[PDB]
């Protein structure tokens, strides 16, 4: 058929329960996730063809970049707590992978002050139980899917996303497959 288990996705041997319908994994760190976000825009293609009332959760994950990553990871979590997670996306990944001037929790920060963020609203978010916990459960995800490498996207906890099984050389042929596997996916 057009869409094939071990082509533009696999099927999880061990199901997610209660799983987000669309979970994204990344890191700020990885060279093949700045190239999805800011050069494919794959996050952006796929909620175009999402049905109604599906959402698309994204995550960051520890594994790359050593203490900066974890720092990147509780950041990330400070951005889906306030909700400003398209005011810093851009400048996180331009930061730690262009300009490269990320280089502590600091440098973090001050993207965040730079995009408007009140400082006391970054430093409270920061030191909250409340992103402790969003820093455990994009944890707890990773290792509910049993991730092994970002980028990596799920569909209602059950299939993962193929990209390597799709075609590779129009950019736009390969976004517009993995965006419409997406939505064949959430409707499977």
């Amino acid at each position: 058929a057009q869409y094939e288990d071990g082509k533009q996705y696999t099927t999880l041997e061990k199901p997610v329960a209660g799983a987000p319908q669309v979970l994204e994994f990344f890191s700020f760190f990885c060279p093949h996730c700045y190239q999805f976000e800011e050069v494919l825009h794959i996050s952006d293609n796929v909620k175009k063809k999402l049905p109604e009332g599906v959402k698309m959760t994204k995550y960051h994950v520890n594994f790359m970049g050593g203490d900066l990553g974890k720092d990147l990871t509780q950041a990330w979590a400070v951005a889906m707590a306030l909700g400003v997670e398209d005011k810093v996306t851009v400048p996180l990944f331009e930061g730690v992978q262009k300009t490269q001037t990320i280089r502590s929790a600091s440098d973090i920060r001050d993207v965040f002050i730079n995009a408007g963020i009140k400082g006391e609203e970054y430093d409270a978010a920061w030191n909250s139980f409340v992103v402790k916990s969003l820093v455990a459960q994009q944890e707890k995800a990773a290792a509910d899917v049993q991730l092994r490498g970002v980028p990596a996207m799920f569909v209602n906890g059950k299939y993962q996303l193929n990209p390597q099984g799709m075609d590779t050389s129009n950019m736009d042929v390969f976004v517009q497959q993995y965006a419409d596997t997406v939505k064949y996916l959430s409707e499977k």
